[PDB]
């Protein structure tokens, strides 16, 4: 029986590719015709899936970019039980599988990064680990940030049951754009369960472990991220750009908006869209 998607779609049919754990991830390309520019990578957030980002990959391909994503384990059309890893690093681990793989295709061809949220923490621990590899990064409100004793308790009983959940991302936080609010509650790709104590326990490794990349960072970044952010806090941003050694470090601050600028009030987005065309145009062009 062909190997399957969590939606029992048989992956003979879709573009994946596997990890090094021998799972099955799905994989998203938008080539431009004729030869590209460069490469970049779209890493998606906690929950959501590489879909998301159709419109920004749309518009990165309009510039002659080959734009490729997947899912992370355990999200989208990927494997893996939802919303678990064995350690972070898989994560990072896998993106730099996915790089590897189409640098041997695509020689010569400097390669971005582009994450939101987890999968901007997942950019960043990316670049720390091949340090001066990668032509820039692209960060929407990425995770750099929650009380202690709810830190000290969930290691406890990770060992107890680790499959214990809090609640879940709260969808209204997401965007003051409510079509969105709505469109992220109505996809079936999307999980919306409770935060498994497991799972917080690697989004705490990976706050740890960028806070620790931060100071060894010289990648080129821009930065976009909202003040009325509940999910990704503001001042992960400001200390990103205070720790930071890169020597071309942009931070833009959209007042007001939460933490799904590219899904946020059309201003916003619209802005979002230009602000990241014109700093990818200029550092291809
Ligand atoms: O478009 C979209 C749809 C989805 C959204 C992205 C969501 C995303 O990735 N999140 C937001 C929540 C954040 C929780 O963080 C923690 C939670 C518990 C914990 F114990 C320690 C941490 Cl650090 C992690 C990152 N954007
Ligand atoms: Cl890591």
């Amino acid at each position: 029986s062909p190997r399957r998607t969590p939606q029992s779609i048989p992956y003979q049919d879709l573009p994946h590719l596997v990890n090094a754990d021998g799972q099955y991830l799905f994989c998203r390309y938008w080539a431009p015709t004729g030869t590209p520019k460069a490469l970049i990578f779209v890493s998606h957030g906690a929950g959501e899936h590489s879909g998301r980002y159709e419109e920004l990959a749309r518009m990165l391909m309009g510039l002659d970019l080959l734009v490729f994503a997947h899912d992370h384990v355990g999200h989208g059309q990927s494997e893996g039980e939802r919303m678990v890893v064995s350690d972070f690093h898989v994560f990072v681990r896998d993106v730099l599988q996915h790089v590897d793989s189409m640098q041997k295709d695509y020689p010569g061809l400097p390669v971005f990064l582009l994450g939101h949220s987890m999968g901007g923490a997942i950019a960043i621990l990316t670049a720390a680990e091949r340090p001066g590899h990668f032509a820039g990064m692209v960060l929407i409100s990425p995770l750099v940030l929650a009380t202690t004793f709810k830190v000290l308790a969930a290691k406890v009983l990770n060992s107890v049951l680790p499959n214990l959940s809090s609640g879940p991302i709260d969808s209204s936080v997401l965007s003051r754009n409510k079509t969105e609010v709505d469109i992220y509650n109505s996809d079936p790709l999307i999980c919306r369960a409770g935060l498994k104590v497991c799972f917080g326990i690697q989004l705490l490794n990976a706050v740890s472990r960028v806070e620790r990349a931060l100071p060894k960072l010289t990648v080129p970044f821009l930065l976009l991220q909202g003040s009325a952010d509940r999910l990704c806090d503001s001042k992960g941003a400001y200390l990103l750009m205070e720790l930071a050694k890169s020597q071309d470090k942009t931070l833009k601050i959209y007042e007001g908006a939460y933490h799904v600028l590219h899904k946020e009030l059309p201003e916003v987005t619209n802005s979002v869209f230009h602000e990241i065309n014109m700093w990818v145009s200029q550092r291809t062009a």
